């Protein structure tokens, strides 16, 4: 990467905000996944949207790849600079603007995390529900199409993103639903917002997100329920959803995951396949949701609810850190699967996955947003064991195809990145692939917008 080009970058954002140092680049060449670190040629921190546009234009017209970088908590190698180029760390734009409490909406820049937004919303009676376990950039969550434990009731990022400000690859500024606009529904033209949610930085750079806010629940109750088998826990989940109990959270941990979270946190739950549950409503509706949910779990051998305030906070902090609890079993890197299937097929595939984990030499922990028909298998890797690494690939790839055989999807929330590109081709077929690629080509003709990812 030439000296003239570095100086041009410095002319846009300022000398302290451009780095070609090896250590700085290596810190931006990987996320939380096992994908090998591939350092960008430079890291740049733009200070405002005009600078983002000018950096993109400079890179695009010089043939230099662009890698958007949020908080680096992705798990599919999205930020890995597989073709080098300029990593654009967006987190110095960290302002919350256009807070509209009366319309339930807010605008956030990429440096704002969910924790920052909800802390600033304290005493407002509103909150933002989509809750990945990591302290992630909200614009990064828009880019990956993230969900979370609350999504079963309050929706995913796709459900809660109202508008996006996007710097297109050549530097043009797009407001996907129109500058400053926010509303509950629209039929005006083609919905551009949904195209950029889940685009993983391959269609442009999200520089602000307009988010739907939600009213805080009147009352909240959380509990855990232990089961004799995976089958019993997942049958309960499916029957709770089919009875239309509006649970706020319903999370599955197998016995391995439960034990790992016990060891990594303040919990001392029975080591067994377990559901973490949370209910929102008034006192009347809570008692009614509880009684219907306990009846279903009892029918499948579930324990009486272990109730949980500080202890719901420790409960959900343990769940949110399950990824790190799993890593701490083999102090190793990990790969995560992320399939999502029609809910009636969830018992088949979860039980089958548990049986396959045991039948193989591999270690795995299972945790899942099962209210969405979604779960993750966390598979540890010795970073220096090449034989283990292909067995992990082979396992994750066979699980993905089993989900596809059931009518599901290879990723419910994490995205495709580097790891699921072949599975995506099988999921949507040749006309789906060509259509997606035609969309990529019109927004990024030169193929410089995070190349090598998704497609
Ligand atoms: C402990 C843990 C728990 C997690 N739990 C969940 C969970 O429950 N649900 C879930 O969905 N994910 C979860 N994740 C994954 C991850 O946190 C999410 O995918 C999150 O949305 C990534 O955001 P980020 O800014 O950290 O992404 P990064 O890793 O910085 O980037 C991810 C991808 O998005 C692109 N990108 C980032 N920011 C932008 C932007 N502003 N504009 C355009 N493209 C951009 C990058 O180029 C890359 O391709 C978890 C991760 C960890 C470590
Ligand atoms: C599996 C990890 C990465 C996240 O998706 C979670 O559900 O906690």
């Amino acid at each position: 990467l030439s000296q003239d080009f570095v100086e041009a970058l410095k002319a846009v954002v300022g000398s302290p905000h451009v780095s070609t140092a090896s250590a700085v680049r290596e810190q931006h060449g990987h996320d939380e996944s096992m994908h090998r670190c591939q350092p960008p040629d430079a890291v740049v921190w733009p200070q405002n949207v005009d600078q983002v546009s000018r950096v993109a234009s400079l890179c695009y017209n010089q043939g230099v790849p662009i890698i958007p970088f949020g908080t680096g908590t992705g798990v599919e190698g999205g930020v890995c600079a597989v073709q080098g180029g300029v990593c654009i760390n967006l987190t110095h734009m960290d302002q919350i603007t256009e807070l509209n409490t009366e319309d339930f909406s807010v605008v956030v820049e990429p440096g704002v995390t969910r924790k920052a937004l909800n802390t600033h919303l304290r005493d407002s009676g509103l909150w933002f529900p989509v809750d990945p376990g990591a302290d992630a950039s909200l614009c990064g969550m828009a880019a990956t199409g993230a969900s979370g434990t609350n999504a079963v009731r309050y929706g995913t990022m796709r459900d809660n993103v109202i508008n996006l400000e996007v710097v297109l690859p050549d530097g043009r500024l797009l407001h996907t639903a129109g500058r400053g606009r926010h509303y509950r529904k629209s039929a005006a033209g083609y919905n551009l917002t949904g195209l950029f949610v889940g685009s993983e930085g391959t269609l442009g750079i999200i520089t602000s997100t307009t988010l739907r806010l939600h009213p805080a629940p009147e009352a909240t109750v959380a509990a855990t329920c232990a089961f004799p088998s995976v089958q019993a826990a997942v049958d309960s989940t499916v029957q709770i959803l089919q009875a239309a109990v509006p649970v706020a959270r319903i999370e599955f941990l197998d016995d391995v995951m439960m034990d790992a979270c016990n060891r990594h946190s303040k919990l001392n739950c029975p080591v067994a396949p377990t559901l973490f549950l949370e209910f929102h409503g008034s006192q009347q509706t809570l008692a009614e949701q509880l009684q219907r949910t306990e009846a279903i779990t009892q029918d499948n051998g579930g324990s009486h609810f272990s109730w949980a305030a500080e202890k719901r906070n420790e409960l959900w902090a343990a769940r949110h850190n399950a990824w790190y609890a799993a890593l701490a079993l083999s102090p190793s890197k990990a790969y995560s699967t992320d399939v999502c299937v029609p809910i009636s097929r969830l018992p088949e595939i979860l039980v089958e996955t548990k049986e396959e984990i045991k039948a193989s030499k591999l270690t795995g922990a299972i945790v899942g947003h099962v209210g969405d028909g979604n779960f993750a298998c966390i598979l540890l890797v010795d970073p220096d064991d090449a034989e283990e690494q292909r067995r992990v690939k082979a396992f994750a790839e066979n699980l993905g195809r089993r989900a596809l055989a059931l009518g599901g999807t290879c990723t419910g929330e994490h995205g495709i990145g580097l790891g699921k590109r072949q599975l995506l081709q099988e999921e949507v077929g040749p006309v789906g692939v060509e259509t997606m690629r035609q969309l990529k080509n019109t927004l990024d003709p030169r193929g410089l917008m995070n190349p090598g990812k998704v497609l």
